[PDB]
């Protein structure tokens, strides 16, 4: 019931004890494990908040204080009242840092306690939404020095008036398919590009458009907006090597900006908490530029490069691979955009890791998405065992939009 | 209770029923997944619904489900156990258990080739000196000049826990490790306690990087001895690279045939502590772990070097670039000495088809993402890509502790 963990190459050993905190139900079973599966009232909802104030008053050293009690008592009331309730600026903020602090996915989290929160609990309307996203856009940007934000929308209520940004991130190309079967633009984006455009939007066809934002407010029909092209920053992608390279066209944007997950805090379900840091470099290089169902570069820059493409054994892609992701960090860093490379990010997850079990006697980690999807034993996570569970508060996924909305 | 996973590539989706007949345990609860975790004297009282089970797979896969060669076969076991405790199987069900222990093996990628396996029946052998002479008729029918061929040899099964056969040997072919009084590893690190256990056994050590340890055997529970593998079956393949000429005077070169010779084999409730067995490398078990793990060889500096990287920050991805030529010389090598060897993306691209192949005539094909996965390049191959489900079969392939730690000395 106290569980170790230990890294293979250092022989270092940590004691968890947080996972007796856990909540939520992981999908696996003493019968079957399945951590390599991507998605596996007032009653209910006053323990919920009970949980989590525990935790906030723990924190700030104050458990078991009147104003611990008080605010107990305080919420109790208002959650018998009105049926829900609503968090202490405080509390929203305690609440969204800890939510990434227990992303178990999540390589970045060393950074976690350094996130600037802003409330749109304020927020009716589409277009307010906008203004909203505008101001996280252009102040986590900094003229390409990131800082980590996320911006959080009204809770929601009886689910008619959900909150939500269709996007996936704010930032993202479109995607659109040809009439020779191919795709031209970002593949996974095929189905919300015809969605944009089945609602006004006019599209430039072009490979690399940034697609609008898609805001839904207090449960109505979205609305289009364009994010000021002077808000988004990008990075055309050369070689410090190979002059060809700028020819291929490539540029990546800098803003990683996740805008689907449903963020829940003391029971409360945040429908629209659009959420922003930085990228590592295999996030561009690697999937989004070599996955097959995605810009699927290799065969191109193989050739560019004039490697024996005939056998598999000649490794000439993982060739390639490396030469893309040299370029993906040599122009960010050239064009002074906040990036980090994988084993500078797994380097300091196991920092990290190493505090957490210290500090809180845990940190709950998937293996199968810390370690990077190149040269995986090379960087130190892969020889460190974790234990993944969950604990809240809590980023969790959501059904798209257009597959729940009564129009 | 039916199961479904997804390639996310592909969109193809595959639905497992197999993981039903599943009775071992994954060490995940439903409040805990532990899927990253390296490591998770019987009574007849246990042993005869194993038994059964067993022969029920058995006799079902020979299409006898039911027959009177079954049933008399259930009888014949039974009995032989409540008066002897134990039973032993027929050389058919051995040939049987062998693979299937093979096939239900959820970490290995190299399960295409589960039903071609040369199974050599040891359990007649009584003595180290038998030991030796059966693993070197492996080791040469395996190795074959450098055509290699999968086989296992299967010693007699554990009967009161005190007269255990065992190699002590964790590869039938490995290099020695040496800790020198300065503190740095001479050789293969990973080897440094078994190689002071052969010296102390008596073993005069070369004290090179590559010397090939002498193998350990331990028969009928009594106390190990030494033997060296004749050096004419021991098949060795120097490293160099097809365009960087200095490779070869990187001093590199690896032996030929991966034989796992520290595992115990599971069948029908019995136990085979000694079943050394063998197939051939995959690339990045030599090119990325063997040689570029920072407690092994770790070559990633002296080769950075001589490529002329720019080694000072990380993000020129010295680390990367230097990885993957390591891994196109010990592929070049190989091929060039032909001596089988199979690369990352062949050895995965198969294993889809295989995992596909047994979903439909199985009904599943339980999978270990985290050992699947190449320790390189893992997302351009289809492996990471696809979901997979973990979980224990048997006749199956289980860790044991190391002979030293249990091994009681008769002196
Ligand atoms: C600041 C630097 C950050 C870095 C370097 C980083 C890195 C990463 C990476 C590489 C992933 C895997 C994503 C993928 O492969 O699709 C990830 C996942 C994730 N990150 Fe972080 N991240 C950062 C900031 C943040 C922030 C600010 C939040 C929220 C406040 C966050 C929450 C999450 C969550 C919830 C996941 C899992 C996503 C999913 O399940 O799709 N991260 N992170
Ligand atoms: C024929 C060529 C084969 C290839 C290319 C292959 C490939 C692999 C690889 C790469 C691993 C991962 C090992 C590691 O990274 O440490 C593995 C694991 C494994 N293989 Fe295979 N394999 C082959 C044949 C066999 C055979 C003949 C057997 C037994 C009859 C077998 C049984 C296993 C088992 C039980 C594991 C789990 C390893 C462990 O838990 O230590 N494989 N295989
Ligand atoms: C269901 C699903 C999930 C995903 C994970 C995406 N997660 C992105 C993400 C989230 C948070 C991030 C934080 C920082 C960062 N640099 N990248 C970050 C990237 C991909 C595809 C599907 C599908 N279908
Ligand atoms: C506890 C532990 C376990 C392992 C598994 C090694 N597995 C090798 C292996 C086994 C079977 C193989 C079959 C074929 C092949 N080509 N390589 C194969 C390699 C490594 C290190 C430690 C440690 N410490
Ligand atoms: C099948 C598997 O679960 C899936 O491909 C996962 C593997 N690991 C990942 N790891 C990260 N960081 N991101 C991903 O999208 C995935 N995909
Ligand atoms: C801690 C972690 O589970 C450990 O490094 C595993 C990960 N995946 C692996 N995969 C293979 N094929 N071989 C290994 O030794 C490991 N090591
Ligand atoms: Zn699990």
């Amino acid at each position: 019931r106290f569980l170790k963990v230990k890294n293979w190459e250092t022989d270092v050993v940590l004691t968890d004890t947080l996972h007796l905190k856990s909540t939520l139900e992981t999908g696996c079973t003493e019968h079957i494990c399945m951590g390599s599966i991507m998605l596996p009232t007032k009653d209910q909802l006053f323990p919920l908040a009970k949980e989590f104030l525990d935790q906030y008053y723990s924190s700030i050293k104050r458990f078991g204080s009147k104003a611990h009690m008080d605010r107990l008592e305080e919420v109790n009331k208002e959650i018998e009242s009105t049926s829900t309730y609503q968090l202490k600026d405080t509390e929203l903020i305690y609440g969204a840092k800890h939510a990434w602090r227990n992303a178990s996915r999540c390589v970045g989290r060393i950074q976690w306690s350094k996130l600037q929160v802003f409330d749109a609990r304020d927020c009716t309307t589409a277009h307010g939404m906008f203004n909203y996203i505008c101001n996280h856009v252009k102040y986590a940007t900094n003229k390409g020095n990131l800082r980590s934000a996320i911006t959080i929308f009204p809770q929601r209520t009886d689910g008619k008036h959900d909150f939500r940004v269709w996007n996936s991130q704010l930032i993202r190309y479109a995607g659109y398919k040809q009439p020779d079967g191919s795709t031209l633009g970002d593949p996974a984006n095929v189905q919300f590009t015809e969605i944009c455009i089945q609602q006004g939007w006019k599209a430039p066809r072009g490979r690399f458009d940034v697609l609008p934002l898609l805001l839904q407010a207090n449960g109505n029909d979205p609305e289009l907006f364009q994010i000021p092209p002077e808000l988004v920053l990008e990075v055309p992608i050369r070689h410090p090597k190979f002059d060809w390279f700028k020819d291929l066209g490539l540029k990546w944007y800098g803003l990683p900006a996740v805008s689907n997950m449903l963020l829940e805090i003391g029971g409360l379900e945040f429908s629209a908490c659009p959420f922003s840091g930085w990228y590592m470099g295999t996030e561009i290089g690697v999937r989004d530029y070599c996955d097959n169902s995605r810009y699927n570069i290799l065969e191109e820059v193989a050739k560019k490069m004039d490697l024996d493409m005939r056998k598999t054994s000649s490794l000439w892609k993982d060739q390639a691979l490396v030469e893309i992701n040299i370029a993906v960090l040599y122009s960010f860093q050239s064009d002074k955009v906040t990036i980090v490379d994988h084993h500078s990010a797994t380097e300091s997850f196991i920092k990290h890791m190493e505090n957490e079990y210290r500090c809180r006697g845990g940190c709950p980690a998937d293996w199968v998405w810390i370690v990077p999807p190149m040269s995986g034993s090379i960087t130190p996570v892969f020889h460190q065992e974790m234990l993944n569970y969950r604990l809240t508060p809590s980023f969790e996924y959501q059904p798209d939009p257009w597959n729940t909305h009564v129009w």
